């Protein structure tokens, strides 16, 4: 426990600490570290002088105090090498000749402390010799694993040297495939566990009652955003992403659901779930069945889909798969989807903000710059020098690093029937530089897509596969409105409805002069004018804006509905933005106000599920408007919310009904990881400063109301990213009894960390924006939704307890961190008692 100094300093009487305070030491409740500092009794002033302590001189321990004499020799060494004393001390060295050194060494600090009349090149000088010491860096927190960062540590659940960190929970990996800590049987899709709970960062407990209450407070603080920041009711959020499905406690898509259905009602009918329509990103195969199973609360990704598109069309020519999975991989097989309802909603995308962009940068970092690059840990200088060469392949022919045939890829994800399509900002504008600044080569077909879908894109959908010459092509025709079978003839507005895409993936495709591509267009498109809507050029792609812009280009259906196309209409293309073929067609004469789409109606729903994959889900599309690599504004007109603010009228034209914005958390600047090296937002430190203490990347608090206001001004709903997975870069640091752990929480076996101190940064101030709404809302919730809080949470066995609110994060809320460089050893033992020193 308990002085410290005795016969390793010649000077102890001068040297000893002030007095036995706490407030004389800079300790870590109220332990000591490596760098801690201390006030002594006197200070040698300028090397000269012993004068009384000034109640603000503190000095580093290690000036007068060391772990061994090993460790003191060491530090002799180093600071000689940085006082410019040219004199080392070999292995021989005894302990008077350290002494006398460590006294040189003092007697020249506070000469320089003086000279400079600062202490920060100490501080630094002090920090840099503790990180070569085998227990104070990386060495002893070693072997490192593929957790995104290297490795992580699990606090203990009972530490007898730091019971402010204990837990009765800390239940790690209860994603929704072993939600009960067992793998559901239901779900056979993916043999494995589903997920993981180290990810990044500080690792939040959401196993925990406590923090499963104030998960569900952010939840309600984000959907009352207006009501709570600008007593404004139109600058709410209405839907929510769901971040990290796969590596969190999925008790909280009980919770997230319940709410949903609770608050909002979305559980009634289609008018009030499409109203807060609500998404997962969770990448195992088991979670959509789950989500079916759960209610149908929120909609996920149809990966299948997205692998399909990815293979079929991304891919470089070699690595391309035939193109048949376009059809049949897919939540939905799209040979004939007649019905009015799908099975199960879901979202479509090729590209996110993360998946198949900042993949593509580390692989440009790995192939030509940093080919020992970890995970997605870039140095913005890294970042800067792959966009030059992954903005020089978007403009290729033949690409190495970024996807072929994007424009095919939202061909058939803004006509596909039975999914909800996201288009990445990404896709039309570039991942890099000013929001909106500039537009991508594919960002003309792309609008002409979404304003022809609202046209256009309505009823059943018949996709076919044909073998054509030394290749294949994929036809997939929507019938138009009113007409979910081919066989249905259609009122006027199915006339004029419908659309055909023809696409192949080889840019060899040549049709024999005997082959036939016959496209059935459906009962409703006998004898009919037929125009261009897209078509593959030798240099891209041109786009058809109007029945009069497509006058010559015309051709016509037999009398059996059928489009028929020879050689002299498709064959393979090689330009920047096709490699294969894309033909698009729509019927001639539709009303240049035609809108095919359908309100959702408020008639009950009766079978048990929230959401309904319809022809109302089916006219909506999702927007993720943001990308990682934005630029950071110059100006407050490139801030990322005035710009979507000056331009949510584009967003109306393309049918945008969904804007899924970037997460608006203030981000953290450690750069630790490529969010906080890009600060897009998932990197934060304050739950609930949504660019209130300072602005976010894309512009202050009252700049996010006006987008929301703007959109909403639009009916366009806008949807908020949950993300509680970690939180980074605390300001407190904290004393833990941690054990070294792979990401699933397995211990490391021959790790010095075994129950064992380890320093974190796990404290917040206590004085931001979570001290003043954390749990703020936890009595209103339960006033009006005490189901939420009598339920029994699956993991826990347990509801939630809202008897706790957080207001300053601690360790004892989460299940640990990241390995943060510190050592095995950072936390100071008396080397006789081999005990902890606690003041
Ligand atoms: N870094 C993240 O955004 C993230 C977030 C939550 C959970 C896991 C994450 N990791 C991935 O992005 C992965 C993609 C895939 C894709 C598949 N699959 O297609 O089957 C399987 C595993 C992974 S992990
Ligand atoms: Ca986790």
């Amino acid at each position: 426990n308990k002085i410290v100094t005795t016969r390793s300093n010649l000077y102890k009487k001068y040297n000893q600490v002030y007095d036995r305070s706490a407030q004389s030491f800079e300790h870590v409740d109220h332990y000591l570290t490596a760098e801690s500092w201390y006030r002594p009794k006197y200070i040698l002033k300028d090397g000269k002088t012993w004068t009384q302590s000034t109640e603000k001189d503190f000095r580093p321990l290690l000036m007068t105090w060391w772990p061994s004499q090993e460790t003191q020799r060491q530090y002799v060494n180093y600071m000689n090498a940085q006082l410019g004393i040219n004199k080392t001390y070999d292995d021989t060295s005894n302990q008077l000749q350290l002494n006398i050194a460590a006294a040189t060494i003092q007697a020249k600090i506070e000469a320089k402390i003086t000279t400079l009349k600062n202490t920060d090149w100490l501080r630094q000088t002090i920090s840099a010799f503790v990180k070569t010491q085998s227990a104070w860096n990386s060495d002893s927190e070693k072997p490192f694993d593929d957790h995104l960062q290297n490795g992580a540590v699990l606090y203990d659940n009972e530490g007898k040297l730091t019971p402010y960190a204990n837990s009765n929970y800390r239940i790690l990996n209860r994603t929704p495939t072993n939600q009960t800590g067992k793998k559901d049987p239901r779900y056979t899709a993916d043999n494995t566990i589903g997920g993981y709970e180290f990810l990044l960062a500080n690792d939040v407990d959401n196993s925990n009652p406590v923090v499963q209450a104030e998960q569900l407070n952010w939840l309600h603080f984000l959907m009352n955003f207006g009501n709570i920041y600008a007593n404004d009711p139109d600058a709410n959020f209405d839907s929510i992403r769901v971040d990290a499905v796969d590596n969190v406690d999925a008790d909280l898509l009980q919770i997230a659901g319940d709410y949903l259905k609770a608050a909002k009602g979305i559980h009634k009918n289609d008018k009030a779930a499409n109203d807060h329509l609500s998404i997962l990103e969770a990448w195992s195969d088991n979670d959509t069945p789950y989500l079916h199973d759960d209610g149908d609360n929120m909609i996920n990704m149809d990966n299948k889909l997205r692998l399909s598109l990815l293979f079929s069309l991304a891919k470089p020519l070699n690595q391309r798969s035939g193109m048949n999975p376009l059809i049949t991989n897919s939540l939905v097989n799209r040979t004939d989807d007649n019905a009015e309802t799908a099975a199960v909603p879901s979202y479509s995308f090729i590209r996110a903000h993360d998946s198949e962009v900042q993949d593509l940068i580390r692989d440009i970092i790995k192939a030509e710059i940093n080919p020992n690059v970890v995970g997605y840990s870039f140095t913005m200088e890294e970042i800067k020098k792959a966009f030059e060469i992954y903005n020089k392949d978007l403009l290729a022919t033949e690409k190495k690093y970024t996807h072929y045939n994007t424009a095919l890829s939202y061909a058939l994800l803004l006509t596909n029937k039975s999914s909800v399509p996201r288009v990445y900002y990404g896709d039309m504008f570039t991942d890099d530089g000013q929001y909106m600044a500039h537009k991508t080569i594919n960002y003309e077909a792309i609008e002409t897509l979404l304003k022809a879908r609202i046209k256009y894109v309505s009823g059943g959908q018949a996709m076919r596969n044909q073998q054509v010459g030394n290749s294949e092509i994929i036809t997939s025709v929507r019938y138009g409105k009113g007409a979910l079978k081919a066989t249905d003839t259609g009122d006027r507005t199915t006339r004029t409805s419908g659309v055909a895409v023809i696409e192949g993936n080889n840019p060899s495709l040549r049709l024999k002069a005997s082959d036939r591509v016959v496209v059935n267009m459906g009962a409703a498109h006998k004898n009919q004018a037929y125009r261009p809507l897209l078509l593959t050029t030798d240099n891209g792609i041109k786009a058809y804006h109007s029945d009069q812009e497509a006058a010559g280009l015309v051709r016509y259906t037999n009398d059996r509905g059928e489009l028929i196309f020879t050689a002299a209409d498709i064959k393979g293309y090689a330009n920047p933005q096709v490699s294969g073929y894309l033909g698009v067609w729509v019927p001639v004469g539709a009303a240049a106000d035609q809108d095919v789409r359908v309100a959702a109606s408020t008639a009950p729903s009766t079978d048990g599920k929230s959401v309904h994959q319809n022809a109302a889900l089916d006219s909506r599309v999702m927007f993720e408007g943001f990308s990682n690599f934005q630029a950071f504004a110059t100006k407050k007109e490139e801030y990322t919310n005035v710009v979507i603010a000056k331009n949510v009228d584009k967003f109306a034209e393309w049918g945008v009904t969904d804007f899924e914005m970037a997460p608006q958390y203030v981000s953290s600047t450690d750069g630790s990881f490529l969010d906080s090296v890009i600060q897009n937002g998932y990197a934060f430190t304050d739950r609930y400063d949504l660019g209130i203490s300072k602005p976010n990347k894309y512009g202050t608090a009252d700049d996010l109301v006006k987008a929301i206001k703007a959109l909403h001004s639009k009916g366009i709903k806008v949807m908020a990213d949950w993300v509680p997975d970690q939180m980074y870069a605390f300001p407190e640091k904290e004393v833990v009894t941690a054990t070294r752990v792979d990401k699933f929480g397995k211990p490391v076996e021959g790790s010095q960390i075994k129950s064992v101190l380890y320093v974190a940064d796990s404290k917040s101030s206590g004085k931001d924006q979570q001290a003043k709404y954390g749990g703020a809302f936890l009595e209103e919730l339960q006033a009006k939704y005490p189901e939420l809080f009598a339920r029994k949470q699956i993991s826990t066995g347990v509801p939630m307890d809202p008897s706790v609110k957080i207001k300053q994060w601690s360790a004892k809320y989460f299940n640990g961190t990241n390995i943060l460089g510190r050592g095995a050893g950072y936390v100071l033992k008396d080397q006789a008692t081999n005990t902890y020193f606690n003041i």
